[PDB]
């Protein structure tokens, strides 16, 4: 799971793993975090 602190975030993370990147590249850059899905941190 995705977990991220916005939706701006989330926007940003979709779309920048939707085309390129790796769902942790772009976590990191959104502020996202991979997470397995348990917890759900922010």
């Amino acid at each position: 799971k995705s977990c991220c602190p916005s939706t701006t975030a989330r926007n940003i993370y979709n779309t920048c793993r939707f085309g390129g990147g790796s769902r942790t590249l772009c976590a990191k850059l959104s502020g996202c975090k991979i997470v397995s899905g348990t917890t759900c941190p922010k």
